């Protein structure tokens, strides 16, 4: 609703695009294809790489640093697709660039994008 409206996080449904941790997600939620909010689905490869974002926890009034690692080596899930860009910078500042495939580091050289996890890596 109003794709151009300020982001408004919630903290009650991790499979929705307005879930607080997904503030800078690009792709699909892993929780929708056999994974979890922070774990990869069976068969996929966890990347060591990530793009980061600092997202607001509406519940505690705090911000935490989110490391968006991708689960790779599979074709895109196609379930629960999102694209959030809270504080996303151009490609020339990759740390915070979300169009890049953050599969670097996955075993077996998996570089295909399947889904993205939203683990917290620290405050603020």
């Amino acid at each position: 609703v109003d794709p151009r409206a300020k982001w408004q996080p919630q903290d009650n449904d991790i499979q929705a695009c307005d879930y607080w941790r997904h503030c800078s997600i690009d792709g699909n939620i892993c929780d929708c294809s056999g994974g979890s909010l922070t774990n990869c689905p069976p068969g996929t490869k966890l990347a060591t790489a990530s793009w980061v974002a600092s997202c607001y926890n509406p519940t505690d009034g705090q911000s935490y640093l989110i490391a968006y690692r991708d689960c790779c080596g599979y074709n895109v899930s196609g379930r629960c697709p999102c694209l959030n860009t809270e504080g996303e910078l151009p490609v020339y500042r990759p740390e915070f660039a979300n169009d890049i495939i953050w599969c670097f580091g996955a075993e077996d050289d998996a570089m295909t994008y399947h889904c993205t996890i939203s683990p917290i890596v620290g405050k603020a």
